[PDB]
Formats: C-alpha cells, sequence, structure tokens
C-alpha cells in the first residue's frame, strides 16, 4: 500500500463528471472541479484541466494523470504551509500518507485547522489523537473514510485499507 493506492480506494474512479459527497462537480480520482451549481462551469473548468474538449467524458490516463498532479499539490501545500510541515517532518512513513489523504480531500488549510489533533499527532499521542480527530465535521459527515484515516494515524499501519 502507498498514498496512490489509498486515495484511489477512497476517492473511486469516475470517468464522467459526478458530484462528490458535497454536492460538487468532479472527475476522475475525487478531482474537484468547481463548486458551482453549474454543469457548464463545471465541463469549461474539466477542458481546462485536461486541455482539449471532453465534454464531461475523460480517459483513464487522464484521470491519472490529474491525481498525480492533486498528490503532488497535496504534498506541496503540507510542506509550504507553517502547521503541517513540522507534524508531516515528525511522522513516519504510513502517518504521512494519512496526512497527504486528509489535505487531498479537505484541503491545506482545512486540515491545518485541525491545531489540537496535530500537535498530539506531533507528540505521538495517537489513541488521543484519534479521539480528537474524530470531533470534526470531517468525522460526521464523511464516517466510514475518516475512520480508516483515523485508524492510519492511530496505528502506523495499513490494516484499514487491507
Ligand atoms: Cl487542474
Ligand atoms: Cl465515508
Amino acid at each position: 500500500m502507498n498514498i496512490f493506492e489509498m486515495l484511489r480506494i477512497d476517492e473511486g474512479l469516475r470517468l464522467k463528471i459526478y458530484k462528490d459527497t458535497e454536492g460538487y462537480y468532479t472527475i476522475g480520482i475525487g478531482h474537484l472541479l468547481t463548486k458551482s451549481p453549474s454543469l457548464n462551469a463545471a465541463k469549461s473548468e474539466l477542458d481546462k484541466a485536461i486541455g482539449r474538449n471532453t465534454n464531461g467524458v475523460i480517459t483513464k490516463d487522464e484521470a491519472e494523470k490529474l491525481f498525480n498532479q492533486d498528490v503532488d499539490a497535496a504534498v506541496r501545500g503540507i510542506l509550504r504551509n507553517a502547521k503541517l510541515k513540522p507534524v508531516y517532518d515528525s511522522l513516519d512513513a504510513v502517518r504521512r500518507a494519512a496526512l497527504i489523504n486528509m489535505v487531498f480531500q479537505m484541503g491545506e488549510t482545512g486540515v491545518a485547522g485541525f491545531t489540537n489533533s496535530l500537535r498530539m499527532l506531533q507528540q505521538k499521542r495517537w489513541d488521543e489523537a484519534a479521539v480528537n480527530l474524530a470531533k470534526s465535521r470531517w468525522y460526521n459527515q464523511t464516517p466510514n473514510r475518516a475512520k480508516r484515516v483515523i485508524t492510519t494515524f492511530r496505528t502506523g499501519t495499513w490494516d484499514a485499507y487491507k
């Protein structure tokens, strides 16, 4: 298991424009297009993202290309963020993947808002971080995915994904 396999499990793959768990137009492997209610705004963001006239449909290679870019961007967002970088640097390789997963899902600013959890993660108080992580809109809205990520932080293993 690695971050790619992990997010592919959590996000799925769809080759036509769909709405994510929040109702936002999305494509591929959780690639958010726009938060706008307009399918035409989504189709336009998609053509721009892929560099061709797609009419709402992409190929698997195209979906994996956006995915690679998004994982890379999630890692870059962590390393650029004053609150996220020290936590990431403190973590082992498996728990780092858990942090990337959160940033991919909710963005750098959203995760940097988990001040208390991040501190507990940096201190390696795993059971406590896991309890605090769960007291979140994140956990209440997407409990199955959140539980898998939280388990990864708690155990430092891939057991929730195997
Ligand atoms: Cl893009
Ligand atoms: Cl879920």
